[PDB]
């Protein structure tokens, strides 16, 4: 998913963005009709 990352109206309604951001080893978070990656999931 890359046109809206499954996100709409700031919510995971139509799908998740976590599959796009997990490939960056990051959290995924729905901002509007798009997504932003949050922090990296990995920590020591």
């Amino acid at each position: 998913a890359k046109n809206q990352f499954g996100c709409f109206a700031n919510v995971d309604v139509k799908g998740d963005c976590k599959r796009h951001c997990k490939a960056e080893d990051k959290e995924g978070i729905c901002h509007g009709t798009k997504c932003k990656c949050g922090v990296p999931i990995s920590y020591l």
